[PDB]
């Protein structure tokens, strides 16, 4: 197929609580959706940047101008197009992977929905269901904390996961295991916020029993993890590190990480995502699904990724509901702890037009 | 001292020749400075973004972005600055090192000129002029390469680095071999375009006596590297893979490298450049000084920084007029092989306003 255009749209979406993360709070999402167009149909994609390039060194301005001017038109030039030629028609761009992922994303829904088949049967479901997991923010109080964990179990989640920072971190999951037992599934997430000579801070973890613990250094620092892994008992998880399939091998070789958090759009793409999931796989390196607050677009096909059989751990693919009063497309809602696994062609869902207008703040058109 | 402000140009210089790299040709050089204004006075930086992320994901648009929206505010809000507060200040942004090193270049200049100290003292030079090399393009010929090879030997270049990609790696060696001979010091540099895959093909320089192959595989492929270097005997160099001094000591510890190539602006600045001049000193790996086609402004600070003590191998720090008709500073003219350290405050040049302005094309302020 060929490639007629392409919209940008950016989108502006209120949480329904802000979020507290090591890198900052959030009250709203600013983000950015692709359109694709081909003689066929359309396809939508998510870009999970963010306002400003704290999580990494892409954000939502950047993202957008490398699409417009770069990686948009190198589609447009093709003679033929496949979501699979995407990569290589983008491989002399380095990086910008949240960008290409997100383009990806759209040529992809619209490939797959012209074959009227799902991202679930693309990329290798065996489930129907997913159980969910939450994403906990720092919060203010430990008393405030233990309410929203609360809420968040009545609810029926099965896994809490914990933002944490220096000055934010032993105490609150002390409390967490006082008032709610060590049945619970129990983990922390730092965005990067320690450094090696934190380990016996983070060794002060020990006793709690977590899961697992997430980005406690920064993303380049590979070997320093796996030194971190000599000296702590909590098993170490990789996010921001784990660009590709290729970096989560190198990882892996290393003994940097015993777990590995998927996000399709910091990998560069869905496909590139189940390459990870099978590379992890083919050592014996569960996953989970991470989660960038996406709207109804990305969760869906989070939901089908995370689908996968080595998806062993609950993921962060939280309900809609979790994040937004009104999501812009049917939402997911959460029952018996899981999320259902989409159907339709493609993504299995698309944006509710009245919902998305509400909600856009610009729109471009990007053509031959 | 308080930033008052930053002015950002964007300025255009025709290249005396066109260059080919593995990523590809380029005719003009397309690059920003920074203008950084104190009460004390003023300094300059320069970044070393190309026009499109074809040898990294920094090109000049973005660079520009990330400066007038992030990192240039962060600097104005803060009530004391020095150039080494800029790293901390500008520490919650990721990446963008090239963007911030450009701008850290501009606080020192300004920062130094105020004490009357050069770039030299400051980074810690022990001599007053280094020895210097050119990088040499891919060519469409091999007989047009012998060519200008020839010539920049003539102008007494103390060291050869030729361009390689696959297609174009063992056969210009052996002609440069060939006619040349084998007294020479020679080294080549694939920019990223080889694969682990692509071993065989690269141990085919083994009998060339190259003093190094610089960046054969992707800039992530550390790992890579090392297993490269386990089926080769042309020594592994690096460059886009180190981004920092950590990253220098990873390479390092893995076997994934024995000589680094620093770029201060790869690495997010000057003083970072000290630190990956020190440990790799310490590992006891030589350094060289790469360069980006910077104008008289980073050429001055680079030849600066190549007179510490660790850089024991010739850099691509060459004469101005290898680029440019006419450079924007005073310019930088090799004399016995050599590049003769600054010796005024700061930068020790600055552009004459003539010359800068026929070139430049766009120039906003940030206050
Ligand atoms: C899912 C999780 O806890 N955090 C993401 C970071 C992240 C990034 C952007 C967000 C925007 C809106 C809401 C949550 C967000 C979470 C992560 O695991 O690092
Ligand atoms: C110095 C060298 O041979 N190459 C640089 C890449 C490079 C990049 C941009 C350039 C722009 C104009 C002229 C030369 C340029 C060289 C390097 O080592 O990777
Ligand atoms: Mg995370
Ligand atoms: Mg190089």
């Amino acid at each position: 197929m060929k490639l007629s255009g392409v919209e940008l749209r950016r989108v502006q979406m209120p949480l329904v609580a802000p979020f507290r993360t090591s890198f900052g709070t959030q009250s709203v999402r600013e983000l950015l959706l692709l359109r694709a167009v081909t003689p066929a149909g359309e396809g939508w994609g998510e870009c999970v940047t963010m306002a400003g390039p704290l999580y990494s060194s892409e954000y939502n301005d950047g993202a957008e101008h490398v699409l417009r001017h770069y990686l948009i038109p190198a589609l447009l030039a093709a003679e033929d197009i496949t979501a699979a030629k995407v990569t290589p028609l983008l491989a002399k761009f380095k990086g910008h992977r949240m960008a290409k992922g997100a383009l990806e994303m759209a040529v992809l829904d619209a490939e797959l929905r012209a074959h009227e088949r799902s991202f679930a049967a693309e990329l290798g479901s065996v489930r129907d269901s997913v159980p969910c997991g939450v994403s906990v923010g720092i919060m203010d109080t430990i008393p405030q904390l233990l309410d929203v964990v609360g809420g968040y179990l009545d609810e029926g989640y099965v896994r809490i996961k914990l933002k944490i920072e220096p000055g934010w971190d032993v105490e609150p999951v002390r409390a967490v295991r006082e008032r709610f037992g060590d049945d619970v599934l129990l983990q922390v997430d730092a965005n990067t916020a320690y450094t090696l000579g934190d380990a016996p801070q983070l060794a002060r973890l020990d006793p709690f029993g977590l899961l697992l613990i997430e980005q406690p250094l920064e993303e380049e620092d590979v070997l320093g993890h796996a030194e971190l892994a000599r000296r702590i008992q909590t098993p170490i998880c990789l996010d921001e590190s784990i660009v590709s399939a290729r970096a989560a091998a190198d990882a892996i070789k290393l003994g940097a990480v015993q777990i590995v958090n998927i996000k399709p759009g910091r990998v560069g793409g869905y496909l590139e995502a189940r390459r990870v999931h099978d590379v992890c796989a083919a050592h014996g390196i569960p996953v989970w699904c991470g989660d960038m607050g996406e709207t109804g677009l990305g969760r869906a096909a989070n939901v089908a990724l995370a689908s996968l059989p080595n998806f062993t751990l609950p993921g962060d693919t939280s309900a809609s509901d979790r994040y937004y009063k009104t999501d812009i497309t049917e939402p997911f809602v959460l029952s018996g702890g899981h999320l259902p696994v989409p159907t339709g062609p493609g993504l299995g869902v698309a944006p509710i037009p009245e919902l998305l207008d509400e909600v856009t703040t610009a729109k471009v058109w990007i053509g031959s």
